[PDB]
């Protein structure tokens, strides 16, 4: 059987209101050795409050058994080390994967907004750009707002690694050229641990 | 509990540059000890070909074999959407496995390319960032570079193609330059290679003011 350990969503670890969960996925458990017994540890110290989900048989030969652990916000942002430990008869020794927040100094993202280029202004819709660079680790979340209302016609590139070991990304919001003319304000907002209040906003409006 | 086949396409740049070699790799894994021999047959649009380079078997750390076979593809063949089928045979299988690969089947779309300068707030920095927006292209195979005067700049990074809401793709490319070098009106150039541009190449330039 094969063990895969997953980290929480970036907004879940950043907002005091939400619930971050580290997940531990067991795959390839036989119908003759079906017993999977987990053992979680936070800095090697065993915890018992994991919520093992209903065992679901995957559509092939085998089941997959998933254990959800809520993590403390302080702990994950102090990159404590979460050890999943799945035991099965079919295994030689118990398998032990280990996840944590990315090690090293957290670095503040720089957030810049870029307005559509003139060549684009000839088209029906235009492209509002948000550059976010110099941040570490790569766990981040980017959204678009206008008139304090969620804009949702955007796409964001993945974090790309840069020469200093920090990350950058761009987010592109697509709007009707008409709407951007008449100088509406559109806002790019970024949530990252290194920010004060784990949030910054920047904005952009027709000059 | 049987061998698994995986068939990979050529790298984007390799399909787009006349100097590179675009190749199709067919990888067999989970080959057992008692049934280790793997036979490859390769078909280009249904016609069998006999110049793949099949590598020797190679035992992996998990006590199974991995056997691969590499077929070079012609640049024009791949771009015209020929279909490359790898037929793997192995005594542990009920009948041969067949996988087929080709270019992406959707309607080609010319990339539109827009250059963006630094933002005013960025200028207060020691190093500023020149931005290329390549959008609306399809398929996602694309290559992007930067050029100054006539030499290829080498402090750029490019995002992967991102799937847009119309089923085409976009990416951005970022180049980091000295603020004082963008100052003084130097020209920088963003070159894009894509199957559906004329001569498969377009170039856009960025200057101060
Ligand atoms: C049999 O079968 C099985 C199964 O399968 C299936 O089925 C079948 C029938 C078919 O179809 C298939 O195909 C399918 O799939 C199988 O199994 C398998 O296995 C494998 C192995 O073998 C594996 O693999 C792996 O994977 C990984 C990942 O994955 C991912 O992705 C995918 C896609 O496709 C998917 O599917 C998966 O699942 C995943 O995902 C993920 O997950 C996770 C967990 O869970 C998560 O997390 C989480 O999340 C959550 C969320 O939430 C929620 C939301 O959403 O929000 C909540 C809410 O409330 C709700 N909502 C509502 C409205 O309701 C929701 C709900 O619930 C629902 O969902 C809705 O519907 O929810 C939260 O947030 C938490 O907190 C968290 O935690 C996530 O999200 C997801 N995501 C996504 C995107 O999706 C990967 O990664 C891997 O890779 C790795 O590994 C390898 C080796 O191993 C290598 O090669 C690579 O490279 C990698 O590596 C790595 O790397 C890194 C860096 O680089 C490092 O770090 C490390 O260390 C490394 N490692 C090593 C080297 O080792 C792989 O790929 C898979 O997964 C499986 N699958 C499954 C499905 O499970 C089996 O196998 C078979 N058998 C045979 C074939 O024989
Ligand atoms: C044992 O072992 C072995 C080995 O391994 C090793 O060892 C171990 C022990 C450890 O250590 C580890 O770590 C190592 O590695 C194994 O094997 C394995 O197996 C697995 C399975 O099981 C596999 O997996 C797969 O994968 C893939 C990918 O892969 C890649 O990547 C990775 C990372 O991640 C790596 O690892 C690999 O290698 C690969 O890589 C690649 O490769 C290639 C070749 O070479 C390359 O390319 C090339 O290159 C060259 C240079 O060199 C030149 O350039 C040329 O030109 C070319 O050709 C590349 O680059 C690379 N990459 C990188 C590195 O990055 C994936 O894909 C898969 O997945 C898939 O499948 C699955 C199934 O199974 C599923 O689930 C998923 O989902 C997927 O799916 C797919 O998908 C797609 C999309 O999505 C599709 O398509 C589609 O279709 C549709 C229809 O409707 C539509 O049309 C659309 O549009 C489209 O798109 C397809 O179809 C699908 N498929 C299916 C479903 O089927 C997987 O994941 C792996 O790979 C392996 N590995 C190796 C190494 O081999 C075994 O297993 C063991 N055993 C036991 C028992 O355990
Ligand atoms: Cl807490
Ligand atoms: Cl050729």
């Amino acid at each position: 059987p094969s063990v895969f350990l997953f980290p929480p969503k970036p907004k879940d670890t950043l907002m005091i209101s939400r619930t971050p969960e580290v997940t531990c996925v067991v795959v390839d458990v036989s119908h003759e050795d079906p017993e999977v017994k987990f053992n979680w540890y936070v800095d090697g110290v065993e915890v018992h409050n994991a919520k093992t989900k209903p065992r679901e048989e995957q559509y092939n030969s085998t089941y997959r058994v998933v254990s959800v652990l809520t993590v403390l916000h302080q702990d994950w942002l102090n990159g404590k080390e979460y050890k999943c430990k799945v035991s099965n008869k079919a295994l030689p020794a118990p398998i032990e994967k280990t996840i944590s927040k990315a090690k090293g100094q957290p670095r503040e993202p720089q957030v810049y907004t870029l307005p559509p280029s003139r060549e684009e202004m000839t088209k029906n819709q235009v492209s509002l750009t948000c550059l976010v660079k110099g941040f570490y680790p790569s766990d981040i979340a980017v959204e678009w707002e206008s008139n304090g209302q969620p804009e949702n016609n955007y796409k964001t590139t993945p974090p790309v690694l840069d020469s200093d070991g920090s990350f950058f990304l761009y987010s592109k919001l697509t709007v009707d050229k008409s709407r951007w003319q008449q100088g509406n304000v559109f806002s790019c907002s970024v949530m990252h641990e290194a920010l004060h209040n784990h949030y910054t906003q920047k904005s952009l409006s027709l000059s």
